[PDB]
């Protein structure tokens, strides 16, 4: 009984945690999302954004993601602030799976933020955002087979940092970043062997912190810039409230949520062309986490006028 109760647990586990890693999917931070909004001319914008990635943990999870993004705002220009209120869309694809497990998560979601980005160096960036996951995931042990489901992510995430000028091209730039969310709960019953089995875990609230350190080294033309930089974080979770419920003819177990944490490394680009044109990239990895990012790469693209 023990032994069956320990890998039945592990694959539970694995199964739903396809859940954390899509709401981890969908928090960014400000360069990340809008590129570096910073000395921008024009009244409004448009921009749209693309990531790519994979990731991986124990028991063999791996998994890659696709996120497509794009947004609209109008820039309020105040006494050294340039303020940015828009809305903005996503859609995600992604793939996952594990020893005992396969299958894929579709993901539209749709937000509001203001970014305020200070002549002094300092910026605030918040956003509100709803996601919407089809997921459909093939397990093989427990005669599972083959699931799908709808789950939902409200996020609510604040960042701060100051940029500090050491030189008149170099650049520290200290942040802070705090990301709440919710996560809906689902429940599988199904019937394996004569006998009725169940699991089911409640809904959840995730909350993301992170801290770090971007530097940056700057090259500019009369009609060009581009930036260097890079970049290194610590991303923890700071709740895990989840509780995962096996249910069968002997009894009940409760698995309950484990907090993870990671350092964040990152290097890449904003480019400026001309009076409208803004351009950024990044690569990025974690490490020391259960689950790490691999590699990933984003770009945005900024439209101002
Ligand atoms: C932590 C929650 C933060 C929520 C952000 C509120 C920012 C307000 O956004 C307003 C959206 O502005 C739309 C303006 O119209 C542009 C088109
Ligand atoms: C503004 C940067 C501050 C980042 C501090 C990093 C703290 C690292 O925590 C290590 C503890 O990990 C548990 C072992
Ligand atoms: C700039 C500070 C970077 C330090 C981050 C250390 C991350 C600690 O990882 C522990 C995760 O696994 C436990
Ligand atoms: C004990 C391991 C901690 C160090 C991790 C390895 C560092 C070597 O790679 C340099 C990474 O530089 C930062 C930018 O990361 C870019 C991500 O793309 C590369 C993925 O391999
Ligand atoms: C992740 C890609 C990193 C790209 C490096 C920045 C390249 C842009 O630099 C433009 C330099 O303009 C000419 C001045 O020369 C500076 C010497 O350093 C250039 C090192 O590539
Ligand atoms: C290293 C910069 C890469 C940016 C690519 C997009 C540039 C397109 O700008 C064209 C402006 O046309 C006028």
């Amino acid at each position: 009984h023990h032994h069956a109760n320990k890998e039945a647990t592990r694959n539970a586990a694995a199964l739903f945690s396809v859940d954390y890693k899509a709401f981890l999917n969908e928090v960014s931070n400000l360069n990340k999302r809008m590129g570096d909004l910073r000395d921008i001319n024009g009244e409004a914008g448009a921009w749209a954004r693309i990531m790519s990635g994979t990731g991986s943990a124990s028991g063999g999870f791996s998994d890659n993601y696709t996120h497509v993004q794009v947004g609209v705002d109008k820039k309020h220009e105040l006494d050294g602030l340039d303020l940015f209120t828009g809305f903005t869309v996503t859609h995600t694809d992604s793939s996952a799976s594990a020893d005992v497990f396969s299958g894929k998560t579709k993901s539209v979601g749709a937000g509001l933020y203001a970014s305020a980005m200070f002549d002094s160096g300092a910026y605030i960036d918040l956003i509100g955002k709803y996601v919407h996951h089809d997921n459909e995931y093939t397990a093989t042990f427990a005669g599972l087979g083959t699931r799908d489901y709808s789950t939902h992510s409200w996020y609510a995430g604040a960042e701060a940092g100051y940029r500090y000028h050491v030189t008149e091209d170099a650049w520290i730039e200290p942040q802070a970043e705090l990301v709440y969310g919710s996560v809906s709960g689902k429940q599988f019953a199904w019937k394996d062997q004569g006998m009725h089995l169940s699991m089911k875990d409640k809904d959840y609230n995730p909350l993301i912190g992170r801290t770090g350190v971007d530097v940056g080294k700057s090259f500019s033309g009369k009609d060009w810039k581009v930036t260097a930089r890079a970049g290194l974080g610590y991303q923890f979770d700071l709740l895990a409230n989840g509780e995962t419920v096996l249910r069968d003819a002997s009894g009940e177990k409760r698995i309950k949520g484990e907090k993870d944490s990671r350092m964040l490394m990152s290097v890449g680009l904003n480019a400026e062309i001309r009076d409208n044109v803004r351009f950024g990239l990044e690569f990025e990895k974690s490490a020391f986490g259960k689950y790490n990012v691999d590699n990933a790469v984003n770009a945005n693209f900024r439209y101002s006028f």
